[PDB]
């Protein structure tokens, strides 16, 4: 049947506030390929994120990575919202700074 979601969001490099960096939100292991992910900033879809293209695993599944410029501070939150089929509603993961 369909396959959910992994997503894992991450920072390029340890993040240090006020130095920007990328954020990255990696989607995996999901069927069928129609998805709609969002990367957030205080709740906001982030206007400028790229997408690769969607690809095919041999494990019989789709991946995609969006990413985005960004600049950790003490209080803006980060997070990758994802719908997709499999789910009952869209899962937000938040970037998680205790990484």
């Amino acid at each position: 049947i369909q396959k959910t979601p992994q997503i894992q969001v991450y920072s390029r490099h340890p993040p240090e506030n006020g130095k920007p960096n990328i954020l990255n939100c990696y989607v995996t292991q999901f069927h069928p390929p129609h998805i709609e992910i969002q990367m957030l900033k205080n709740g906001k879809k982030i206007p400028k994120v790229e997408m690769s293209d969607m690809s095919f695993s041999k494990d019989w599944s789709f991946y995609i990575l969006a990413h985005t410029e960004f600049t950790p501070t003490e209080t803006d939150t980060y997070a990758c919202r994802v719908k997709h089929d499999s789910m009952a509603e869209p899962k937000t993961v938040y970037w998680d700074r205790d990484m």
